[PDB]
């Protein structure tokens, strides 16, 4: 619609930051879209990137999950809520990956790049899978900074939502880990009051959040409404002020304006 566009920039407005949203509707192959190749400050979205790159790690190793990480104080940074409980012993990759994307734990983070070795490693996956906008540049917690203008640690709404469909939908990673990966997802903590808030409580969602500096507040979805195909939702928002407060509900906006 005309109207879902008039809406979303009539919100965006309202906002007074900056609202970017990339819909796939899996139903007919359409996309709504709003600034979708603009770049936005990912955030913890980038984490379902990292555990991917696990997951696809583990289809040569197959063992890889179960492997075991050290957590020790010199791992803390800022937002620690599973890895705090962990100090002095070890976590498995699964673990982390759980910790990371239900808890949008920043240890857990830290330690998915370090296994795949490094931001470059994380951006390399990302472009054999055929994204080529995604770049993850730093580790936790630096990568939240989202300075108006920095690319760093940026994506748009159109790739990230065409990269969480072959992840979530497609066949990026096998039978096997997809389902982890949905599972992983559909069992997030964090997300209640983004996308999820805009929705009918019926639908069945799995999401990652990230917030950041300048009020940046970000949510990825997969969708899978009441006997309708899945849908695919980005939406990422940030503002002017660089302490500037959370916005969930733009978020949460943006999904209803998008979906009704
Ligand atoms: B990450 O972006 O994910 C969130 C998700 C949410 O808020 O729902 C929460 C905690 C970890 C992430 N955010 C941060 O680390 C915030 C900042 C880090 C450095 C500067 S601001
Ligand atoms: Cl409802």
């Amino acid at each position: 619609t005309a109207d879902v566009q008039q809406k979303l920039a009539e919100l965006e407005r309202q906002s007074g930051g900056r609202l970017g949203v990339a819909l796939i509707n899996t139903a007919d192959n359409s996309q709504i879209l709003y600034r979708a190749d603009e770049r936005f400050a990912m955030c913890s979205t980038s984490k379902v990137m990292a555990a991917a790159a696990v997951l696809k790690k583990s289809e040569s190793e197959p063992n890889l999950l179960n492997q075991r990480v050290e957590i020790k104080k010199s791992d803390l940074v800022n937002y620690n809520p599973i890895a705090e409980k962990h100090v002095n012993g070890t976590m498995s990759l699964a673990e982390l990956s759980a910790a990371a994307l239900q808890y949008s734990d920043n240890v857990a983070m830290n330690k998915l790049i370090a296994h795949v070795g490094g931001p470059a490693s994380v951006t390399a996956f990302a472009r054999q899978l055929g994204d080529e906008t995604f770049r993850l540049d730093r580790t936790e917690p630096t990568l939240n900074t989202a300075i108006p203008g920095d690319p760093r640690d940026t994506t748009s709404p159109r790739a990230m939502a065409q990269t969480l469909r072959n992840l979530t939908l497609g066949k990026a990673l096998g039978d096997s880990q997809r389902a982890q990966l949905v599972t992983w997802m559909k069992g997030n903590t964090t997300g209640a009051a983004s996308i999820q808030a805009g929705l009918p409580a019926s639908w069945v969602v799995g999401d990652k959040t990230g917030s950041g500096g300048y009020g940046t507040t970000n949510d990825i979805a997969v969708i899978w409404p009441k006997d309708r195909a899945p849908l695919i939702l980005v939406t990422y928002f940030t503002q002017p002020q660089p302490k500037a407060e959370s916005r969930r509900d733009v978020l949460a906006s943006a999904a209803k304006i998008v979906t009704d």
